């Protein structure tokens, strides 16, 4: 029973995390065989104003880098630009790094932060991709090159380096071959994210699960069908519904077919009335089919 | 900026997880040093009917046991209980035991969990002790032995061992040295849990999160003193504040004193849910002042 946000137990990513520092920028970097991934804003002279990378990585000077695994110092053999990352080629293998993929996520889909500040891991939370490509994390200064995973049958699937903070408080990252997600830049010019919309495949995902754990006053007897409710939702700040087939055994499981939730989402949209499911007190999309079918059954859809 | 509940890395604690199996009972248990701790319903037959733990251990045979690290199973040379616990005594001594410790937590303390299944963590969380001695966890079938605990610089403080979950879905434990907490039986029966209370400590912390993240919309242009909100409380299903002072360090960054926060409670339980704070719901009671103070400042 229960249904909490969770992540992945964090081992075999923590002994990836190394400290990058040059001259007085530091942060995080994921050390993966022999080379270090990083923030290339680690480079940037000053927060302002627009930073010329390429300039500043022709007039580096290699000595004034220093990385480290705890107390293991690497020495740096080069450094290239990757988007908006560094790829430093290092001069020691990490022998403890796992079996990993990158992987670039969608809106909508659920991974792991851990969370690091001065090059060692600190905390572990489940985060979920906005529809404006940025993250609800809780993040502090020294926090970029926090990575963000999966772990899918022993194999880590890396998906987020931290980035930057936009002004509201949201997180943005790239993935690790240095795309921006949502294309913000790595900038200090102000830039501000879009509208946020709830993944309303995630709200149904949810509304199983309270149906699961015994939560059913917010049920309604009407329904609404998909290509109605579609309509409603753009106009409502919720995305539209694709196709129903990832609900197909939480229907069973439930008796309740998407059309009844739908009709129970735009009630709920409104307020939830003084009451509360599994606590919250409006709804959230931070939850994925995948992740309610993993706490309710124990099974891993692949 | 933000807030969330964040488990601290769980790379030290996994490492001691073993799969402990008696009879067609399975469940996890601790590996530290040369002992394996598990909840005793493993030796338990069945779940129809209650059972005699002390004559189910007098009857007990070492070698029923099957203890596995991985793929490496462990001897059993001898058991002994320990409350709601079994302590066994293996063959082997873990080499990644961290240094640790246990300490039974209060009510409002948090702390990790890390779930596991068969032997192995599945999944890593943070939790808040409730007023009636339960935790709301996400736990499946066979989750029982999974471990809470803390990390404060190296130090494992084991507070917790999974041991049963009651009828509303809320998730009973003992601490390490076999005490319940909250009192409630390991045993097949109808109990079932105390009245919960929101803890008011917690919101208040909360409440401070915000302010420090530049949410405001809610604070209370007026103040109510501490005697008068416990009045209050107790009729309005919150805790009264006892322990003033681990607010001093959150008012001296903010600037807020206490009782314009609990004023503010007030007014946010008469509209409960007319709006989130920092994408919460208002009255939230699961972050702690230490978890508050680490999180906006790094301080440990
Ligand atoms: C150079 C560039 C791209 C402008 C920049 C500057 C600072 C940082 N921030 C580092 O904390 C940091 C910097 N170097 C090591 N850490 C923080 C940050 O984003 N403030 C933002 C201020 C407005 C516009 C720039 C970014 C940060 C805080 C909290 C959580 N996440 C990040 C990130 C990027
Ligand atoms: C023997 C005893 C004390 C009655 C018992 C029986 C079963 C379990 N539960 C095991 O899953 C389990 C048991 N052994 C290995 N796994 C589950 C459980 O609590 N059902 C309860 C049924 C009502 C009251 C008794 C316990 C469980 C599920 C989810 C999360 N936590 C635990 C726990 C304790």
């Amino acid at each position: 029973a229960g249904l909490r946000k969770m992540a992945q137990p964090s081992g075999v990513v923590e002994k990836c995390i190394v400290r990058v520092c040059y001259g007085n920028m530091a942060l995080n970097g994921l050390w993966l065989g022999d080379t270090v991934i990083c923030p290339r804003h680690v480079i940037a002279s000053s927060t302002t104003s627009t930073i010329d990378y390429d300039y500043a990585l022709s007039v580096l000077r290699l000595h004034n880098f220093s990385i480290s695994s705890g107390n293991v110092f690497l020495g740096v053999v080069g450094v290239t630009m990757r988007g908006a990352l560094l790829q430093i080629k290092v001069n020691q293998n990490n022998v403890h790094t796992p079996k990993y993929t990158y992987r670039t996520v969608r809106p909508g889909e659920s991974f792991n932060i851990l969370a690091c500040y001065d090059g060692s891991a600190a905390g572990v939370y489940g985060v979920n991709m906005r529809s404006n490509y940025t993250i609800r994390g809780s993040f502090i200064n020294g926090a970029c090159g926090s990575p963000g995973y999966n772990i899918n049958n022993g194999t880590v699937e890396f998906c987020y380096l931290h980035q930057l903070e936009l002004g509201s408080g949201c997180h943005v990252g790239s993935d690790l071959d240095g795309v921006m997600y949502g294309g913000y830049e790595d900038q200090p010019t102000l830039q501000v994210e879009g509208a946020s919309s709830l993944f309303t495949e995630n709200v149904l995902a949810f509304l199983y699960a309270a149906l699961i754990n015994g939560s059913t006053w917010w049920l309604s007897s009407s329904r609404i069908a998909v290509d109605r409710f579609n309509e409603w939702a753009v106009h409502n700040g919720m995305t539209t519904v694709v196709n129903t087939d990832c609900f197909s055994i939480l229907a069973a499981k439930t008796g309740v077919d998407v059309q009844r939730l739908l009709a129970s989402i735009q009630s709920l949209h409104k307020n939830f009335g003084g009451k509360q499911i599994l606590g919250y007190t409006s709804l959230t999309d931070e939850f994925t089919t995948g992740e309610v079918i993993r706490q309710m059954y124990g099974v891993n859809l692949q």
